[PDB]
């Protein structure tokens, strides 16, 4: 019985990924819907449309978490279903189905943790800009009181955005989501500052609620390491951090945006448009954060641009000033993710150096595999040998004194990884796309159920 009573241990989902019913009672289009019909976007054409078919089967896929023992459950509000064009009429249709969601998990005491915004913007808002108008920070703040209102006598542990570096990221510099943006820096910056004035803004409208549950942001935790004791190198790494993690941390956290990139979008002409108006309610929503949600997978390895010569190569950063690399001695998943708990655990301890005493959730952590099957049955011990060496530096951690309270495994059931696929695994349930989408559990459901009901001695 280690980890205390204080702490959750959970799995999750995303409703684009997992819901499906796309067009039903009521929902409006999203930027994902039709972002994924363009060719070239998603992996072999996959698509949400039914994804892994969760909105129908939300009664069984609950069942299966309680028979797991899940203690919580992450999931996402599709904006698209409570108001489908972003602001206007509420749809009572999808305000219904999220009473049923959390109601089935209550039934078995299982604990909801709920994000307003995983990616799935309704498209009159896309159409509008996006996250680079003011205007769909404003919408956000609206959904969310909406949410706030029709869900918060139950559901008392509220994530506002998911990943805004991915999103933001791959929307404006990659193309690589919506709106399908290239090189456009200052969109970038700008889309992640009317992010944050949303987050801060919508904690502020949450707590003046006075509805005694808790809020805050999950970002990706992404720490970069340099690749040696060099300099040059170690200066590269302090520059990825900067824009990586403080960029994000420091104004959610801290209240106030990094100075040392503040400087550098200044000189470069790309700071965003913002107003001291913005910049208080940030400030002063700082110490309103209940919590930080950490979707962590891997640190990154990074040398300076000009020390190839000073261990593959590796992706250069988006201002061509670094570029991440991997490397012989250590492990990577099949798409190439490192796997490094060792890196996990000095990120964390970086994070309690700057941030303090900070609530974290580990929000996401998983494997993403291709399973091996045998006989019809998925013996998936890679991905119960990853969420083990992560759940071990967690318990490291907090004999460290970190304030890390709840995990939540990516992927409580197979769904949609947004470029990748279906066949980029990450559940402990298994889907059947070849016997009409049926549920198995895997080796990790059994494996899983066990470190709860023994809250993780497993030395
Ligand atoms: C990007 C991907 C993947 O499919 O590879 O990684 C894992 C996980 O990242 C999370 O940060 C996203 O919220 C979620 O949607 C997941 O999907």
């Amino acid at each position: 019985m280690k980890f205390p009573h204080d702490f959750l241990f959970g799995a999750a989902s995303a409703s684009y990924q997992v819901e499906g019913a796309w067009n039903e009672d009521g929902k409006g289009v999203t930027n994902w819907d039709e972002f994924s019909k363009i060719p070239g976007k998603t992996y072999n054409g996959t698509n949400g449309d039914i994804a892994v078919d969760h909105y129908h089967r939300y009664k069984e896929d609950v069942r299966l978490m309680a028979e797991m023992g899940l203690e919580s459950y992450r999931f996402s509000i599709s904006w698209a279903r409570i108001l489908p064009t972003g602001d206007g009429k509420v749809n009572e249709k999808g305000i219904e189905f999220y009473n049923n969601l959390i109601d089935e998990c209550l039934k078995y005491g299982i604990v909801p943790f709920v994000t307003l915004y995983h990616w799935d913007l309704p498209l009159p808002l896309e159409k509008d800009g996006g996250w680079t108008n003011k205007r769909t920070a404003e919408a956000f703040v609206k959904y969310a009181e909406t949410c706030f209102k029709a869900f918060g006598d139950r559901v008392k542990h509220w994530i506002t955005f998911n990943a805004t570096v991915m999103f933001c990221g791959l929307g404006y510099l990659k193309g690589a989501h919506p709106p399908g943006i290239q090189n456009d820096v200052p969109k970038y910056f700008q889309a992640t500052h009317y992010v944050f004035y949303a987050h801060a803004k919508t904690v502020a409208v949450y707590k003046q609620l006075k509805q005694y549950g808790e809020i805050g942001i999950t970002h990706v935790f992404l720490p970069a390491y340099s690749v040696d004791d060099q300099k040059e190198n170690i200066q590269a790494a302090n520059h990825a951090n900067e824009y990586e993690t403080y960029w994000y941390y420091d104004p959610i956290l801290k209240g106030e945006y990094p100075s040392y990139v503040v400087q550098q979008l200044k000189e470069k002409g790309w700071t965003p448009n913002w107003t001291v108006e913005e910049l208080e309610i940030i400030k002063q929503n700082a110490e309103e954060n209940d919590f930080i949600g950490l979707n962590y997978y891997q640190p990154i390895r990074v040398e300076r641009y000009d020390m190839d010569i000073k261990l593959a190569p590796g992706n250069p950063s988006f201002d061509g000033f670094y570029r991440t690399v991997k490397m012989d001695d250590k492990t990577y998943t099949k798409w190439g993710w490192e796997i490094s708990p060792e890196g996990f655990l000095e990120g964390l301890h970086m994070l309690k150096a700057r941030y303090g005493d900070i609530k974290m959730y580990v929000t996401e952590n998983g494997l993403g595999d291709e399973d091996p099957i045998i006989d019809g049955e998925i013996v998936d011990v890679p991905r119960i040998k990853f969420i083990e060496a992560h759940l071990k530096v967690m318990k490291r951690a907090i004999e460290e004194g970190i304030n890390l309270k709840g995990y939540y495994a990516w992927s409580v059931i197979d769904l949609l990884s947004w470029l990748n696929g279906y066949k980029k695994q990450y559940g402990f349930i298994f889907v059947d796309h070849n016997d009409n989408l049926k549920r198995k559990k895997k080796l990790s459901f059994h494996w899983y159920k066990r470190v709860v009901e023994t809250r993780g001695e497993e030395l």
